[PDB]
């Protein structure tokens, strides 16, 4: 159902929480693996999960147990704990979910990533703008695996503008603290992962490109890319697909001084929000725009792969386009700049005409009228 990788490197994932509180860094990690013969990665891993689902869809937690039903044995192809593929460094990239998802519902564009050479970890933010995510209250907790679970949180109107930008803003921090974490990791820092999982943190030592460091996000994820860029000089360029660009304080348009590119839906769009990516653009900065002809909000994330076309079409979660052929344009498109913006030697850049979004199904720029 979710693709495999375009790439020729197969891909190993596994989850890394550190430290064990409601302030560590909880993140999924797609990367290089050595191996391929791996059981495959459970997509949804635990119930609780589904039960934020419901509540983020506006149903009653008994929905969640159906949405369990159906999704809760689906697999991505990714091979769990399997051993990262030695003798090479690979460029880190650290992905930011929507509002409503979590760290696992990207893995579409993480294992794509992962099979051209990258290490990808998918942040699960504890901000409360995920359906669900978990920790533990203290080291007792932690040792025999009780987790508490941390739910959305719904908003008032009134509470919109405040609540959204500190969100952001949590975000950012979690963003760059999931940095910090793996370039210690790379420098042989030992850590103790909260979950007992069969991958030895000791592989990933030495196996970092450290300057070759991006981010990238989906809609809420977008908006905490255009932040964690303002305030982190460590990230070198950023993609943003579909941003959401509500939560942004109006000081961060003017202090984006990285490469950024803004990947589009044709249907999520609209002025105010259009409006507000413009104000990043500068004479002096690097920036692009793209729209996927066809596509809808939902096709960067991985529910769009998960039922087929007609249930897909009804729930929005799939465009006219295809859904590979979205994500295909999407990944391609991303590998292009980030070989660009990060100096990469490989033949990304045969994807170059996509930046400028020189194909049947792209939009060079906006369809939307400001
Ligand atoms: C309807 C409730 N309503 C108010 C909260 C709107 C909810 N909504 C549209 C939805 C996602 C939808 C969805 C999922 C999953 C099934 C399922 F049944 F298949 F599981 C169906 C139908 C429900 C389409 C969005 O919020 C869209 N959106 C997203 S969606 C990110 C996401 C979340 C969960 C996922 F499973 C996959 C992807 N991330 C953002 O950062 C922003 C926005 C809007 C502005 C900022
Ligand atoms: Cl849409
Ligand atoms: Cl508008």
């Amino acid at each position: 159902k979710i693709p495999r990788g375009n790439g020729p490197y197969s891909v190993g994932c596994t989850d890394l929480m550190f430290d064990h509180t409601n302030k560590g860094t909880f993140l999924r990690l797609y990367y290089p693996s050595q191996d391929n013969d791996r059981l495959d990665t459970l997509w949804i891993p635990n119930k609780e999960y589904f039960w934020g689902l419901s509540k983020f869809l506006g149903t009653h937690w008994l929905m969640g147990n159906i949405l369990r039903l159906l999704f809760g044995s689906m697999t991505t192809p990714a091979n769990w704990n399997s051993p990262l593929r030695p003798g090479e460094k690979y460029p880190l990239v650290v992905f930011s979910h929507g509002l409503g998802a979590f760290r696992t519902l990207y893995s579409a564009i993480g294992i794509d990533l992962a099979s051209h050479g990258f290490i990808v970890a998918a942040v699960e933010h504890r901000d409360r703008s995920a359906s669900a995510t978990y920790y533990f209250k203290d080291q007792s907790a932690a040792e025999i695996g009780d987790k508490s679970w941390l739910y959305l949180r719904t908003l008032k109107q009134e509470e919109e503008t405040h609540i959204r930008n500190e969100q952001v803003r949590q975000r950012a921090k979690e963003c760059s603290q999931a940095l910090s974490l793996i370039l210690d990791i790379d420098h042989g820092k030992p850590v103790k992962n909260a979950l007992d999982l069969k991958f030895d943190m000791e592989q990933l030592k030495d196996s970092i490109d450290r300057e070759k460091i991006a981010v990238i996000g989906h809609s809420f994820g977008g908006a905490t890319v255009i932040q964690t860029l303002s305030e982190d000089q460590r990230f070198r360029c950023g993609i943003a697909l579909d941003a959401w660009m509500f939560p942004l304080g109006d000081e961060v348009y003017s202090r984006i001084p990285q490469p950024l590119f803004f990947i589009n839906s044709e249907y999520f769009q609209y002025p105010a929000n259009i409006i507000k990516m413009k104000k990043c653009y500068s004479p002096d900065k690097e920036r692009k725009m793209i729209t996927i002809r066809g596509s809808v909000h939902q096709n960067f994330a991985d529910f769009t792969f998960a039922t087929g076309k007609i249930i897909g079409h009804m729930l929005k979660l799939k465009g006219d386009i295809d859904s590979n052929v979205a994500i295909d344009l999407s990944n391609k498109a991303s590998l292009a700049f980030l070989q660009k913006h990060l100096g990469l030697h490989k033949d990304f850049d045969q994807w170059d005409c996509l930046i400028e979004g020189d194909d049947e199904n792209l939009i060079p720029g906006t369809n939307i009228n400001t």
